């Protein structure tokens, strides 16, 4: 069966934990639960085709980027995913695509810049358009979500699956 390595990245909150969970069960976690290192796996039909998703939901949490290099290492799409509603997780993001590509040593790595939280839109801190300008010096697709719709979260990982397809 084929087999997709993704790595979920990003700050504590953003909602890393719940856009892999409503992926991988259907339900939207809202109590909050910091994560240390966590795997699902789920098999994915994109395209047709039948493979296996792993996905890596890592800690946003400062002491676990010791780890991140290994994770990244270990790992072939990427999710880089700020919160709307805090644009200091916008900026949390920026230098990670480019540590990304360090450790890849090559420049077309799959990933998909998203930013969650859309249902908030009273909150906003960081407009469409800079995240979408991101992604686009970036050369990557970009989302913008809501953890608690499984339509949205469902097409960010047929996505990923599409972009580690066309590699
Ligand atoms: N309104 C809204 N709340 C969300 C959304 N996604 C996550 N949340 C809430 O944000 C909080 C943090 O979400 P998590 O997904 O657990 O955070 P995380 O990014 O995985 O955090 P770390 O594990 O510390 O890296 C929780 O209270 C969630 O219920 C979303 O799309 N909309
Ligand atoms: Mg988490």
């Amino acid at each position: 069966m084929r087999e997709y390595k993704v790595v979920v990245l990003g700050s504590g909150g953003v909602g890393k934990s719940a856009l892999t969970v409503q992926f991988v069960t259907g339900t939207f976690i809202e109590k909050y639960d910091p994560t240390i290192e966590d795997f699902y796996r789920k098999e994915i039909e994109v395209d047709s085709s039948p493979s296996v998703l792993e996905i890596l939901d890592t800690a946003g949490t400062e002491q676990f980027a010791s780890m991140r290099d290994l994770y990244i290492k270990n790992g072939q799409g990427f999710i880089l995913v700020y919160s709307l509603v805090n644009q200091q997780s916008f900026q949390d993001i920026k230098p990670m695509r480019d540590q990304i590509i360090r450790v890849k040593r090559y420049e077309k790595v799959p990933v998909i810049l998203v930013g969650n939280k859309v249902d908030l839109e009273s909150e906003r801190e960081v407009s469409s358009s800079e995240g979408r300008a991101l992604a686009e010096e970036w050369g990557c697709p970009f989302m913008e979500t809501s953890a608690k719709s499984k339509t949205m979260v469902d097409e960010l990982f047929a996505e990923i699956v599409r972009q580690m397809n066309y590699a």
